[PDB]
């Protein structure tokens, strides 16, 4: 929106995943990843029970963590999503690109 650039935060417990869920796409594909936001299209119906199931899955699977480690801080009923990964086990490059800083400047 202005000058902040967010989408995820690394606390002292794990990491937060804040993106914009887009249900009724056709396939769980991240084709709307923004430099300041993240837009993923899940192929889940307009109901949470079905979407939420996919949500806890996509992460729980891709992150391989746990459902007890995946806390939805917001999005339960909104396109927005704020999942929290406690005791992370596997972090995809996607979120790593902002944590691993793929940039360099002859730093020591």
């Amino acid at each position: 929106m202005d000058g902040v650039m967010s989408a995820v935060t690394v606390n002292d417990d794990g990491l937060v995943l804040r993106l914009y869920i887009q249900p009724k796409a056709s396939r769980d594909s991240i084709v709307g990843l923004h430099g300041d936001e993240v837009k993923v299209a899940i192929t889940a119906p307009p109901v949470d029970g079905q979407a939420n199931s996919h949500l806890v899955k996509f992460l729980g699977k891709q992150f391989r963590v746990a459902k007890s480690q995946v806390v939805i801080e917001k999005g339960e009923l909104g396109r927005h999503k704020q999942i929290k990964i406690i005791n992370p086990q596997q972090i995809p490059p996607e979120v790593a690109a902002l944590i691993n800083l793929e940039h360099h400047h002859h730093h020591h």
